[PDB]
């Protein structure tokens, strides 16, 4: 079982540090991350079955409005990320998840709050998040990609979803 996943947010938000940190183990001090490939792979076991993961890196060019069609193509799971410190991130998640959509239809996804490590300056009141995630029916997660926190539950839940 082979799957492919994008993660898509904003820019600076963490998505190339989560890809990074589910994949490798590691989190490094840049102001900026880059992989190197298309998508780095982990493999894990999932309900008996032997399960290939494929995370997509988007490579910056959200801030160049410039995230080409071969991207998308094939996605059968979506991480939608925005930041606790970014009033701007969490208002364009609705349209981060029409662009997708748009590509390949109706797959698994999950709301990612990064940055939670950062809350005494979050821009985000709870009951905004939480009334994101029910108006788009998500499973919602508070995450830390630096702490490593709510990172690898992510991608089993949709790993499970796509088998079930
Ligand atoms: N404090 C904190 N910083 C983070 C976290 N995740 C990523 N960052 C930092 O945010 C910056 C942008 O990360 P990056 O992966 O390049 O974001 P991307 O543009 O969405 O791919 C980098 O300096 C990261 O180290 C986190 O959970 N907490
Ligand atoms: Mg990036």
């Amino acid at each position: 079982v082979a799957i492919k996943m994008v993660v898509v947010g904003n820019g600076a938000v963490g998505k190339s540090s989560m890809i990074q940190r589910y994949c490798k183990g590691i989190f490094t001090k840049d102001y900026k991350k880059t992989i190197g490939v298309d998508f780095l792979e982990r493999q894990i076991q999932v309900n008996d079955e032997d399960v290939r993961l494929m995370l997509w890196d988007t490579a910056g060019q959200e801030e160049f409005d410039a995230i080409t069609k071969a991207y998308y193509r094939g996605a059968q799971a979506c991480v939608l990320v925005f930041s606790t410190t970014d009033r701007e991130s969490f208002e364009a998640i609705s349209s981060w998840r029409e662009k997708v959509v748009a590509e390949v239809g109706d797959i698994p996804t999950a709301l990612v709050q990064n940055k939670i490590d950062l809350l005494d300056d979050s821009c985000i009141k709870n009951e905004e998040a939480e009334g994101l995630a029910k108006r788009l029916k998500l499973r919602f997660y508070r995450t830390s990609v630096k702490e490593d926190l709510n990172v690898s539950e992510v991608f089993k839940y949709l790993a499970e979803k796509h088998l079930q």
